[PDB]
DNA sequence: CCGACTCGCATCAGC
DNA sequence: GCTGATGCGA
DNA sequence: GTCGG
């Protein structure tokens, strides 16, 4: 990372807008910049170098400018010292509470971690167990423990039905040497886009993972997603591991390839592909890629067999896992 | 100058 | 209960 | 905040 310095600033700016400022497509734009910056080659001299890059504007360079002549940026300085934006930044970094929650709790006096912890009873489902594993959630996954757990889910799976597959996507997939949280795609051929063969499909598979004590909490559960806690098991006498963030997504198998370009990422990736794809005259989900006719809407799914042919549709190279890491 | 920047689950409002 | 919007997240 | 039309 040459331009580390340049780019943390964006992003602290990225979650500024997006938490306190509630404006999405600005914290769009921070990131898309730091993602820019972040794979180009060169120690960066100037805002005016920078602005060369697609995604760095006028503003953005005036920021770069200042913050390599001070190595810091005014701007940023000032929201630090802002109470309601340190509560809401701080809030938000339970899972579950988002920006506008964010802002309630401010209001009612609820701004720091014991403030939350004497007032579980306000707290929803999703926000109880976020504070609960506030610290746990914070820490990276070593690849070495995402390795034992793609193991652990991969067998307790294949117990249920040899005929599911689970395919660990995510940082994991494009080989990140820590993740964030394991994510896990999950085909069955009951389960494709024509028909439903079979009912409870994902929650077979989370009852056997709760069974063997895998899961331990769940955060959400339909008939596709889940999004719940797991943990490794820990041999005698030994500190127990950091309790960890699981997403199961069950596709249509026959909707493979576009689930596992979907989940496989990075989501800066996917949101650079489907722009393009856009420009393209295409619009690609985690199901299908579908032509646009010109009156701007999607047409018949297209055939694919395979992630580069999504790539080929939108006059793309392939571009191996390893190098979505936008 | 300025419109525009994919979907699942939980939850709530309105009927 | 159903529908459609909002919040939050992947 | 950025940019293509
Ligand atoms: C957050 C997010 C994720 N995704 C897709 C791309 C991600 O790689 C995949 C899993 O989401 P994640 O676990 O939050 N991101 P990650 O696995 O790439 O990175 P890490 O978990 O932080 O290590 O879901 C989107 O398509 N849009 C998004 O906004
Ligand atoms: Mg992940
Ligand atoms: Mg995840
Ligand atoms: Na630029
Ligand atoms: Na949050």
């Amino acid at each position: 990372t040459l331009n580390g310095g340049i780019t943390d600033m964006l992003t602290e700016l990225a979650n500024f807008e997006k938490n306190v400022s509630q404006a999405i497509h600005k914290y769009n734009a921070y990131r898309k910049a730091a993602s820019v910056i972040a794979k180009y080659p060169h120690k960066i001299k100037s805002g005016a170098e920078a602005k060369k890059l697609p995604g760095v504007g006028t503003k953005i360079a005036e920021k770069i400018d200042e913050f390599l002549a001070t190595g810091k940026l005014r701007k940023l300085e000032k929201i630090r010292q802002d109470d309601t934006s340190s509560s809401i930044n701080f809030l938000t970094r339970v899972s579950g509470i988002g920006p506008s929650a964010a802002r309630k709790f401010v209001d009612e006096g609820i701004k720091t971690l014991e403030d939350l912890r004497k007032n579980e009873d306000k707290l929803n489902h999703h926000q109880r167990i976020g504070l609960k594993y506030f610290g746990d959630f914070e820490k990276r996954i070593p690849r070495e423990e995402m390795l034992q757990m793609q193991d652990i889910v991969l067998n307790e799976v294949k117990k249920v039905d040899s005929e599911y597959i689970a395919t660990v996507c995510g940082s994991f997939r494009r080989g990140a040497e820590s993740s964030g949280d394991m994510d896990v795609l999950l085909t069955h051929p009951s389960f494709t886009s024509e028909s439903t063969k079979q009912p409870k499909l994902l929650h077979q598979v989370v009852e056997q993972l709760q069974k063997v004590h895998f899961i331990t909490d769940t955060l959400s559960k339909g008939e596709t997603k889940f999004m719940g806690v797991c943990q490794l098991p820990s041999k005698n006498d030994e500190k127990e591991y950091p309790h960890r963030r699981i997403d199961i997504r069950l596709i249509p198998k026959d909707q493979y390839y576009c689930g596992v370009l979907y989940f496989t990422g990075s989501d800066i990736f996917n949101k650079n592909m489907r722009a393009h794809a856009l420009e393209k005259g295409f619009t690609i989900n985690e199901y299908t890629i579908r032509p646009l006719g010109v009156t701007g809407v999607a047409g018949e799914p297209l055939p694919v067999d395979s992630e580069k042919d999504i790539f080929d549709y939108i006059q793309w190279k392939y571009r191996e896992p390893k190098d979505r890491s936008e």
